[PDB]
């Protein structure tokens, strides 16, 4: 089936979409333990704008609370815990 | 509202997911015309393997026909046309 033009723009457009981020990357301050999973999916702005002169930019954000598993690499002890992650809420193509 | 673990895992796992690819990166030879949209969303493998020494890799590929607008900067015409893109059918965590 050919994916119709409107269905194409619907997904290509600048907007918030599921984006994988590394826990250790988002929290560089976390440098003693392992996390499972090691990455989480959160909304981030992405999509192609009218031209490369513009970039899909976040104009709003918030903090999501996500449950993950903290694994102590030294004792192999792991336990559920809630960690905060930054998430984009609104997007717009901007000059940048 | 905390995001429950099982849900966090379901999304973070290595699997095929919506991925933005520019028409130029998927069709490097298409350098003369302008496309609307200039990028498309297609299924590609990504995710964080439980085993950190593993990388999320495609184990099957297929194609998708997508309708796009081609704008000719010389003739100034712009019409619809079907363009094919590669997608990942399935993935697996493999050392790499």
């Amino acid at each position: 089936q050919v994916r119709p033009f409107l269905d194409v723009y619907q997904r290509s457009a600048c907007q918030t979409r599921e984006t994988l981020v590394s826990i250790l990357q988002e929290h560089p301050d976390e440098i003693s333990d392992i996390f499972r999973p090691s990455c989480v999916a959160v909304l981030r702005c992405s999509g192609c704008c009218t031209d490369e002169s513009m970039k899909c930019t976040p104009v709003g954000k918030h903090t999501a609370d996500i449950q993950i598993m903290r694994m102590n690499p030294r004792t192999h002890s792991s336990k559920m815990e809630v960690m905060k992650f930054m998430e984009h809420t609104a997007c717009e193509c901007r000059p940048a």
